[PDB]
């Protein structure tokens, strides 16, 4: 599989043809206020610098493999373990977030993928309701260099080639996310790459995180993918809600 | 195990001392309204008189085994298959519902236990979030004789003995349930018996079903359990929410 071209996503995995896929267009006016959605709780995201983490250009994204001990809770009794995070981005004057708001596509998006504590392995979780949970935040231009993002983006040159990887010091993973964990949209959907398995709980933050123009250019302009193509516009087309109701932690 | 004897419930299974158990006291004023909670969908519940169904006195309750084909959805793509129903009941003018509403205990409660379509086996679903779902309704005293319930209560004489079972004709299982499938409370808890597994979605109908005084006497006064003991007060004590918010399908 490779974005833009073919192989035919259903010909890879039949789940990429499901009715309840991600990403989606968030229309806040059609979102349902649910005061049961409490603030997200993160535990153990402030890493020491050793051991180092593996940052990889997998030719579809850049991903940071997270170590054991990062606990995330969607609520009381809704407990997850972080596995990894990766980015989606566009290109020179072209946004590349996966999710949209009222049709607005943002420059870029971070996904932090988690595994329900009820499951020891991803393959037991796939397609199971609540088995996987993803935290999604939009990346936008601000005036300052984001120092948490700088620790990853200053290493993209080392992993320009598809299939390249490098070691990076542990950092505050929570610092790649918005400070507001209270205000978010939540819906059920799928992985956004094969096998696009359903039952995924998506949490999209209202607050965005700020990168400098230079940071955003480094992300869009440094990596190569399948063949001699620039790794760019690495986002799936928006999928219809198909009668699903996005919830919001706020009216 | 027996209903709070010796038998130690945390001693049989220490899961009985988990943080997120059932049953709970429902406080409607404290329930979170989410317009995302759609009407319950129950298809295939109108069973023909044949094949006949196992009705059994397992010593702790009366259970009806349900055939394949009873399909239930809590939402879009949150689908379930009914396995069995059973009841909880009191004694001579003593209420025996498991759930309470603002401290009110109702005469009796019906549980219809379902298996997520994402799990082949009950034992894979136990302890996994949403693996099992139970539909719960309160049985109250009303002036009329209840036709759906008579089909089951009339056959209890035949299974007074612990371990005893009979066959009974197919009946409309959906006839045992209240009027409005759009009005319910919903939370995540546990089995109310050992092994007290967590990850159970409980859906508790707002409105009740009415049986005659005779019918509720038929139910409490006919069955025997462990020893020379009447099968009665087969309900667990109310458990704390520990931060869990009960949701409601109506404002
Ligand atoms: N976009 S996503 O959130 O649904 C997602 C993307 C990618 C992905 C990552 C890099 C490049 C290409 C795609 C990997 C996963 C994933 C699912 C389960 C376990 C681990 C990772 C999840
Ligand atoms: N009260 S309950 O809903 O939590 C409940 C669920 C199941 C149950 C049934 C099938 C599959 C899986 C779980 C069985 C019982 C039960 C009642 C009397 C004696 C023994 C067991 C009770
Ligand atoms: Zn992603
Ligand atoms: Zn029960």
């Amino acid at each position: 599989w490779r974005y833009g071209g073919d192989p035919p996503w259903p010909r890879v995995s039949p789940a990429c043809a499901g009715r309840f896929q991600s990403p989606v267009d968030i229309r806040p006016q059609l979102a349902a206020f649910s005061p049961a959605l409490r603030p997200l709780e993160l535990l153990g995201f402030q890493l020491p610098p050793l051991p180092e983490l593996r940052l990889r250009n997998n030719g579809h994204s850049v991903q940071l493999t997270l170590p054991p001990g990062l606990e995330m809770a969607l609520g009381p009794g809704r407990e997850y373990r972080a596995l990894q995070l990766h980015l989606h981005w566009g290109a020179a004057g072209r946004p590349g977030s996966e999710h949209t708001v009222e049709g607005h596509r943002f420059p870029a998006e971070i996904h932090v993928v988690h595994l329900s504590t009820a499951f020891a392995r991803v393959d037991e979780a796939l397609g199971r309701p609540g088995g996987l949970a993803v935290l999604a935040a939009f990346l936008e231009e601000g005036p300052e260099e984001n120092s948490a993002y700088e620790q990853l983006l200053s290493r993209l040159e080392e992993i320009a080639e598809e299939g390249s990887e490098t070691q990076v010091p542990g950092l505050d993973i929570s610092a790649l996310l918005p400070s507001d964990f209270s205000r978010y949209f939540q819906y059920e959907g799928s992985l956004t790459t094969p096998p696009c398995a359903q039952g995924v709980i998506w949490t999209v933050f209202q607050q965005t995180v700020m990168l400098s123009a230079k940071q955003l250019h480094t992300l869009s302009d440094t990596l190569w993918g399948p063949g001699d193509s620039r790794l760019q516009l690495n986002f799936r087309a928006t999928q219809p809600l198909n009668g699903r109701v996005i919830e919001a932690s706020f009216p």
